[PDB]
């Protein structure tokens, strides 16, 4: 059972903005996700500070990144607070109507294309390296889901069968034929030393056989 939603207008215009324009600065796709992970985590650890039973689910507080050359993703895994399926819906938990609105005014007033993650957006720089991105999240109030979008203007939702994440959320980015060295463990570990040094949780970048 799959539900197909479209995007607010507004997203779709970022969504295709980010596809379309000429911006040779990829690699901060990484630095964005990385953020939004410590962001979850941080949820996360300060609910369970008044209830510790908020990590039952999971007392690992950790983001992994999964390169696999086979299937041509990248993997971002993050044991935070995760997403409801409102949340999913509600565009993945942003205020992405008001903050692309902030971005493309701010670009107006001088401001750089990577400094989408200061608008709350910084989801979206996905797109810059992934023709589709699959989330599957699981948060302590709700069911396990996929959601799942190649732009276009729609985006899926369905309960998510497979292996049960107990608490967080991973997003699969399938990567663009021409992207490929993003899963590369040099390129990747150049790219987490320059912009997410500082990260507060362990990140752990995976290796292939
Ligand atoms: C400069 S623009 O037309 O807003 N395009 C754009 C915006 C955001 C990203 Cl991440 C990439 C390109
Ligand atoms: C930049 S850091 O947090 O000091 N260490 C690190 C560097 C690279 C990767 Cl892939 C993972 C962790």
């Amino acid at each position: 059972e799959v539900e197909t939603f479209a995007f607010q207008a507004e997203i779709a215009q970022l969504m295709s903005l980010i596809i379309n324009t000429f911006y040779s600065n990829k690699e901060i796709f990484l630095r964005e996700l990385i953020s939004n992970s410590s962001d979850a985590l941080d949820k996360i650890r300060y609910e369970s500070l008044t209830d510790p039973s908020k990590l039952d689910s999971g007392k690992e507080l950790h983001i992994n990144l999964i390169p696999n050359k086979q299937d041509r993703t990248l993997t971002i895994v993050d044991t935070g607070i995760g997403m409801t399926k409102a949340d999913l819906i509600n565009n993945l938990g942003t205020i992405a109507k008001s903050g692309t609105k902030a971005f493309m005014e701010a670009l107006q007033a001088g401001a750089d294309i990577s400094m989408i993650g200061q608008f709350g957006v910084g989801f979206y720089s996905a797109y810059l390296v992934a023709e589709k991105v699959t989330v599957i999240t699981k948060h302590n109030d709700d069911e396990q889901y996929a959601w799942e979008s190649s732009a276009g203007g729609s985006f899926t939702v369905r309960t998510d069968t497979g292996e049960p994440m107990g608490r967080g959320t991973k997003v699969i980015l399938h990567l663009k034929e021409d992207q490929t060295e993003y899963l590369e463990e040099r390129r990747i570990k150049e790219i987490v030393k320059k912009h997410s040094q500082f990260i507060g949780y362990p990140i752990t970048l995976f290796v292939e056989k």
